[PDB]
């Protein structure tokens, strides 16, 4: 009887953990894209600033 | 009688451990792909910044 109750709690908990993980990966991939997009634009700002101040000298 | 009860708890517990392990490997492989994807993109940002600042001098 304990093996039946454990099988029920196992599948019920793993259905939750699977859905939480699917959503956290979708969000972490979107948040990664935002962090990379930030780094690409701010790195370009500093390269432009550096090149134009260098061309003045 | 103890050998029967032990065999029942053994198969019941190993059915849980197997399903937990199958899902943890699927998730850890997906999380690895995300960490590598982060490292590849952020390393490209730093390589671009370094090369363009070097070409200015």
């Amino acid at each position: 009887l304990k093996a039946q109750a454990l099988a029920i709690e196992t599948e019920a908990e793993l259905q939750r953990v699977q859905k939480v993980r699917e959503l956290e990966l979708v969000y972490a991939r979107a948040q990664l894209e935002l962090e990379v997009s930030k780094a690409q634009q701010l790195a370009e700002v500093e390269v432009k600033k550096f090149k134009q101040m260098t061309e003045a000298i």
